[PDB]
């Protein structure tokens, strides 16, 4: 379906990375975070739905997701919660050098991960497509 | 044209807000930044440029597009600069929902969220986010 996404976290360097995957695409928003709290949590998922038509959430189920503000920022957005990170963990690889930040070598990684064309559509082409179409 | 994107600052509450809007369609992104640099500027063009197709970007043209880091983040991600009203329903926006949030970077992801889901024209009509992935597929 069009509308569900999956969000996993990956811990590299000491930090924190939210990743949401669109499963339909495999297309990518990624985010460090500073810490995995219900708040960063909530307003990582508030960033995502207000940029792409989300639907369903599948997530790890853990403690970040049980508290007051997370539920909050859910239901206001109509959110219902019902491998890939280790290729954006190589590609974050190959780019750490060329950044003094984690945030920014992540935030290439996803620019890569999103443009790639490996018949023969990036995840970005493809997210578009889907989404288009159920419209 | 399904390329094209408009980038402006807009100042609240002693802090920046950059929004980029895809032209065509009237879809925004927008952050609030630690302050108007080249290094903030790059980092947010390279975030919107990895999930959107960033061809072009039209900027005010100051101070902060004319250092290493920002020049340096557009070649790598292949964004060109060309040539340099949104801003202010965004300012509505945000008013209207200030108050239900902590800290406004949370209002700006509200007033986000709301911009791009909002049916222009009513029933029949099509959100920003709509337009958008419409403009983009057809292109594709
Ligand atoms: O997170 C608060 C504030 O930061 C933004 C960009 O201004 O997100 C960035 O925050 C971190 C800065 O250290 C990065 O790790 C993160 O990946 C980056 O996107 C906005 O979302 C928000 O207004
Ligand atoms: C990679 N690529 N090549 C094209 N012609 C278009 C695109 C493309 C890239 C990203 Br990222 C997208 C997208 C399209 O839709 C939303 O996100
Ligand atoms: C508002 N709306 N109503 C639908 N049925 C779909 C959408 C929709 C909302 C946002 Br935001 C989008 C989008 C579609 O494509 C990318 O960003
Ligand atoms: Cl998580
Ligand atoms: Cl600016």
């Amino acid at each position: 379906s069009p509308g569900i996404w999956q969000l996993d976290c990956t811990h590299l360097e000491g930090k924190v990375i939210l990743v949401a995957v669109h499963v339909a695409s495999g297309y990518i928003e990624a985010e460090v975070i500073p810490a995995e709290t219900g708040q960063e949590t909530a307003y990582f998922l508030l960033k995502l739905a207000g940029r792409w038509p989300v639907k369903t959430v599948h997530t790890d189920n853990g403690s970040n997701f049980t508290g007051a503000t997370v539920r909050a920022a859910c239901d206001w957005a109509g959110i219902k919660q019902e491998s890939m990170n280790k290729e954006l963990k190589k590609i974050i690889g190959q780019v750490r050098d060329q950044a003094e930040h984690l945030k920014t070598a992540v935030q290439m990684a996803v620019f890569i991960h999103n443009h790639k064309r490996k018949g023969g559509y990036s995840a970005g082409e493809r997210i578009v497509d889907i989404i288009a179409t159920d419209i």
